[PDB]
């Protein structure tokens, strides 16, 4: 049940990250001086699921696909069609996310939540209904329908620990989905919707402020409750989106670390927080995204992104992007030597 | 000669670089989408080494290790022994160029350009004197010297492309190396010591007047020439900082990339990028350092890294970190399917 799910997500290890603070100031370096890289493999040493100890096994990139009825509100310059076709693209390695999950030594898998087309062989199938509802008019869907989402999502996301895998990824892919990404950074964040809305796939510099209007109606028609992060997911968000924060609660409740992309997956990171925020330690951000809106999620999440790439692509390239980051922590916190060992006293 | 090697580094090929711009608007992603990586993979189809499209083979970190004079003015609280034992230790792979240069899968090429020690036996001896003089009472070195050195690394380095080499990186190791560092990006910039004299290795917040007014004693004592980047090499600068430039040198002569790492390799791209401006196109950053004078000297490169990690090693380690970044390009730019293949049209 999701409550279940959502309580017994395990708090942080503060006995294994200080054991692993200690390891780091002792290796061959001045203290502090690898930086970020420091604070990254403390921050893995305390995430359950990698036994107490910065690493990484398997690597899964989990591409959440779905369309949207906001496309329809002239809100997106790619046709609707694309989300399908692409959806295809990942089965033969030819998108973005393939290339550098490849790249990354990772495996990418596509997650049809509700793509309006014919299910796509080889894709797994999740679909809770061809395009969600329209957000200007009425909800992208109802609660229960969110729900039953999450739960599966997160319970086939932990289930990939059981297959080795430790480091996850996370990606949408769907025609207008900056559309009600920017909807949800807007309430949970109390920004109006003109400080968040961005081009998305090169939306005309004309036609932004339709989508600010757009995503206003969107907040205005449906009265999504910003303290019930189900709440807004299933009124203002979509099927991708709730998709990405179950990947969030599941590798959460498996004391796993999970690699952020970019505006989109921000959007869910601020749901997945805000319905449990013992989901925060285990977020690992990769990129800063170019998208308008980037910052205030980033500033509301408190994260600071590795990589700054101007990109804004999604489908969970951005993630893929940053697993070498991860594997270079662990590196360090392994394989370094020690101060100790060649005599070498600092102040 | 010094006058050959500088007049015949090649331009950057305009003809490739539209191809290259082509190819990746024609990839499957709206056009823009990738960012910075899509300007990368546009730079690397420029530089002629590379024969005519973004690609990496084998990758080279070259470390240049050489001890400082200027260590007496009480300017580094690291004892000054400890460039001859972590040059050593990057004999046995324990360093944190040697980790994370092992990751990306590259080579690390440790050169002794003048450590203040015997010799290394497995280290690359190109030894200049035991310790550079101390730049606060006169020249760290001769004319004619930094000279030299620069001919014979930047020889050893454009070598290294026969034995498949397509990438490089460069790092310094040295004690007190961030007091030169400070004075040439000083001098380059026409920044007042106090903007751009930094913590170094855990410098305590104590002693940091001292150090800057050691490197305004320096400059004013050696009257270093910034409109000749040797003269202020050879003046203010130190063996390992004369040995990075010439890294940038002879990557440049051949054609090919060179990532830069943090402070230390800034103010040896300074003094390269005077020294021969056709230099630039082959520069790319890694990380933005945190020692205090990073930003300045960046502006100054007009260069902004794709890292943002409070990185403040050097000895390559983050060039070495962005390495996967470059690869990352060449990825997508190979690997990516077509808008047109997939019937896929936008506006
Ligand atoms: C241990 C040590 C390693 C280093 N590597 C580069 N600078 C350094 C300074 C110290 C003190
Ligand atoms: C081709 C294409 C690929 C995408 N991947 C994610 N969003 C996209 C939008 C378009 C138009």
């Amino acid at each position: 049940t999701l409550h279940a799910l959502l309580r017994d997500i395990p708090a942080p290890d503060a006995e294994a990250m200080a054991r692993a603070q200690q390891h780091i100031d002792g290796l061959l370096k001045p203290p502090g001086s690898l930086g970020r890289l420091e604070t990254l493999a403390v921050q893995l040493a305390g995430m359950p699921g990698l036994n107490g100890t910065p690493q990484v096994g398997e690597k899964a990139v989990l591409v959440m696909c779905a369309d949207h009825g906001v496309w329809d509100e002239g809100v997106a310059v790619s046709p609707k069609i694309v989300t399908a076709i692409q959806a295809a693209n990942m089965t033969r390695g030819t998108t973005g996310v393939c290339v550098l999950a490849a790249q990354a030594g990772a495996k990418v898998h596509v997650i049809d939540v509700g793509i309006d087309a014919e299910p796509i062989p080889g894709v797994v199938n999740m679909r809770v209904a061809r395009g969600c509802g329209n957000i200007a008019v009425g909800p992208a869907m109802s609660r229960l329908q969110a729900e039953a989402l999450l739960l599966e999502v997160s319970r086939y996301t932990c289930d990939l620990a059981q297959r080795g895998v430790t480091l996850f990824g996370v990606g949408a892919l769907g025609m207008a989905n900056t559309t009600p990404a920017a909807a949800m950074v807007s309430v949970f964040t109390g920004s109006d919707a003109k400080e968040v809305v961005g081009i998305g796939a090169n939306l005309p510099p004309s036609r932004i402020d339709n989508k600010v209007d757009v995503v206003r109606r969107a907040i205005a028609i449906n009265q999504p409750n910003p303290r019930d992060g189900i709440d807004v997911l299933s009124k203002v968000g979509g099927f991708d989106l709730v998709g990405m924060t179950g990947v969030m609660l599941g590798a959460a409740r498996c004391g796993l670390p999970v690699l952020l992309d970019g505006f989109l997956s921000y959007s869910a990171a601020l749901a997945a927080c805000q319905i449990a925020p013992a989901v925060r330690p285990y977020l690992i951000p990769s990129h800063f995204s170019a998208e308008k809106g980037a910052r205030i999620a980033l500033a509301h999440l408190s994260m600071e992104p590795y990589l700054h790439m101007a990109m804004r692509l999604g489908e969970g390239s951005g993630a893929a992007l940053a697993m070498p980051i991860v594997e270079a922590a662990c590196a360090m916190f392994h394989n370094m030597g020690e101060l100790a060992a060649s005599n070498i006293v600092l102040p």
